[PDB]
C-alpha cells in the first residue's frame, strides 16, 4: 500500500554525469561510451545568446577548448560535432560505468526522473512529467543545464530529456538526447513564453484508479458519461482532451478496480465541479496529473 | 526556480542492495563491508510471526540456510547474529561498492530518501519524513522489507531506516540500522496502530520560506506573534510545538527572505484559521511538511553529492 511520487533509482545515470567547460561557461554532460552529450549553448559567450550561429561558433572551437571533467579526472576531447541543440564531444575514454541505454523522445503527459546536477555532480533526483505545453516544472538553478531526464526499463536507461533553459514563468525547456527541443522553444535568449498549461487528464484518471486500489472511494459516483460529454466538461477546467487511446490505456486499471473508464470520468467531472470539500485523495488536496497509467500499475501491482 | 520533492542520488545505496532468502521468505539486505543487514523477520514462517522467539528461531538456523544474492552472484554467509530487530549476516566478501557510511538514528520531522527494493533490486527512490507518530507514509508492496532510508552528507551515506512492516492504515514502520524500531511498534503479526499524527511545524515553515524564495508571497502578512501564542494555536490544529531550536534552524531562511520566523509563524497561524481560499502554495493546496529547513536550503542553493 501507499502512493508516492517516485523517481527511478539514479545510480546508472550518476555514473554518466560529467562537467563540461567551454571558456567561462560550465554545465553538465552525459558521458555514454566515448561520447559526452551536453547543451550546445555551452559554446555561447555574452553577446552570443540572443542570436547565436552555433555552426559558426562551433567551427571556431578546437577539441582543447572543451574541458571535460569526470570526477577529478580530466577527459581528453578528440572530436566535436553538433546534432540539433546537443553538442557531442568525442572523448578518448569509454565510460566504464556506461549502462545499457537508449535515447527515447517522449510525448506530453509522460513522466520521467530528473537527476539535477551542478558542476558534473548529482545533487538530487525528482519525478517530472512533460507538460502538455512541452515544458517541465522542474527544480533547477544556474548551472543545472545538461541535467537529464530518464526512465528505467529493467536494466536499460531510456534518456528522454536534457535540460537547456528556464522560461520567465520558472518552468523549464529542454531537448531529447538527439538535440530536438520539446515544444516550440529555441536555444536563444529571445522572448519565449510557455503556452497556457493544461491538466493531463489521462494521468488524473490513472491516479484516481491508484486511489481506488489504495481504498480511497469517496469520490466515486453512480454516473457514467460519454467521452464527448466528458471532454466538453474537461476543456472548461483546462484539462486535456481524453482520446480513445487514453480510454484503452486505462483498460487494465478499469478491469482491476471494476470501474469503467467512463464511470471514472464521471467521478472526475464531479470532482471538478465540487472540489474536494476538505477531503484528500492519496494525501493530496489537488488532482495529481504526474502519474501515468503505466506508473500507477508499476507502483501498485 | 522550481521546488520539488527531491531525494538524494541513490547510487551509493544501490551498490549495497542484495536479496536475502531464508526458506520461503525473500526480502532485501544492505551489504556494507562483509556484513549484510536485513529485518530479522526473514527467519519467520506464518505461525512464527504470530508470537516469535527470534533467539530460538535464529539458533536453529545455519549459515547455509541464508541465501544471499548480490546481482547474479551468490554470497556465502560465514556467520549470523542479531542486533535488536536486524539480522546481521557475516559474508565472506567485503562489498567493493561500500561507500563511506554511518548508521544514524533520526528524529521525527527529519526527512530521508527511501530506495524501494524488491528481490535485492532497486525499483524506485522517493523522499519522505519520519512522522511525529514514528511511521513513514511510504510506498511499499510485498517484498519491500529491508528497503532502506538514507541521507547523504558530503560523500558519506547516513543510513537511518530499514523497512519492516505495513500498519493497517497503509502507513509503514521500521527500524534504524541498529534494529531499534522507530515508534512503539514490534516485529510481530499482532494488532498495532499508528498513533494520531501531527504536522511537522518547522518543516511547514521551511516550505513557506521555499515558496517565498520561489516568488509565492500571497500568504505573507504584516503580523508577527510570540512563540507561545503560536504554539497555543498550533497545538489546536494538531501541529507539533515549535521550539527555540526550530526558530534558530530557520534563521538562515529568515535572513535570506527578510521574513522573521515569528513573522512567518503569523502567516501560518492565519493559514490554519482561514485556509488557502482557493489559492495554492508551490502548486499545493495543503501545507507541505516533508521538507526540513536543511532540505529547503540545499535545494534553493544546489548542494551536490
Ligand atoms: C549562463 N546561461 C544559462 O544559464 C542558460 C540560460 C538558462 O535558462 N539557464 C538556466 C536553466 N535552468 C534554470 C536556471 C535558473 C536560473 C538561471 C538560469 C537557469 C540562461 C539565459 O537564457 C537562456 C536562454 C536560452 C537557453 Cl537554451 C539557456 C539560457
Ligand atoms: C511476508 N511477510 C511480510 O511481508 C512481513 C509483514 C509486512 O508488514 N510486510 C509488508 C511491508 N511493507 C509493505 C507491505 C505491503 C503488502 C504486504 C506486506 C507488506 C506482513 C505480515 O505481517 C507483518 C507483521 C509484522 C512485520 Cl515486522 C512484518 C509483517
Amino acid at each position: 500500500s501507499g502512493f508516492r511520487k517516485m523517481a527511478f533509482p539514479s545510480g546508472k545515470v550518476e555514473g554518466c554525469m560529467v562537467q563540461v567547460t567551454c571558456g567561462t561557461t560550465t554545465l553538465n554532460g552525459l558521458w555514454l561510451d566515448d561520447v559526452v552529450y551536453c547543451p550546445r549553448h555551452v559554446i555561447c559567450t555574452s553577446e552570443d545568446m540572443l542570436n547565436p550561429n552555433y555552426e559558426d561558433l562551433l567551427i571556431r572551437k578546437s577539441n582543447h577548448n572543451f574541458l571535460v571533467q569526470a570526477g577529478n579526472v580530466q577527459l581528453r576531447v578528440i572530436g566535436h560535432s553538433m546534432q540539433n541543440c546537443v553538442l557531442k564531444l568525442k572523448v578518448d575514454t569509454a565510460n566504464p560505468k556506461t549502462p545499457k541505454y537508449k535515447f527515447v523522445r517522449i510525448q506530453p503527459g509522460q513522466t520521467f526522473s530528473v537527476l539535477a546536477c551542478y558542476n558534473g555532480s548529482p545533487s538530487g533526483v525528482y519525478q517530472c512529467a512533460m507538460r502538455p505545453n512541452f515544458t517541465i516544472k522542474g527544480s533547477f538553478l544556474n548551472g543545472s543545464c545538461g541535467s537529464v531526464g530518464f526512465n528505467i526499463d529493467y536494466d536499460c536507461v531510456s534518456f528522454c530529456y536534457m535540460h537547456h533553459m528556464e522560461l520567465p514563468t520558472g518552468v523549464h525547456a529542454g531537448t531529447d538526447l538527439e538535440g530536438n527541443f520539446y515544444g516550440p522553444f529555441v536555444d536563444r535568449q529571445t522572448a519565449q513564453a510557455a503556452g497556457t498549461d493544461t491538466t493531463i487528464t489521462v494521468n488524473v484518471l490513472a491516479w484516481l484508479y491508484a486511489a481506488v486500489i489504495n481504498g480511497d472511494r469517496w469520490f466515486l459516483n453512480r454516473f457514467t458519461t460519454t467521452l464527448n460529454d466528458f471532454n466538453l466538461v474537461a476543456m472548461k477546467y483546462n484539462y486535456e482532451p481524453l482520446t480513445q487511446d487514453h480510454v484503452d490505456i486505462l483498460g487494465p486499471l478499469s478491469a482491476q478496480t471494476g470501474i469503467a473508464v467512463l464511470d471514472m470520468c464521471a467521478s472526475l467531472k464531479e470532482l471538478l465541479q465540487n472540489g474536494m470539500n476538505g477531503r484528500t485523495i492519496l494525501g493530496s488536496a489537488l488532482l495529481e496529473d504526474e502519474f501515468t497509467p503505466f506508473d500507477v500499475v508499476r507502483q501498485c501491482s
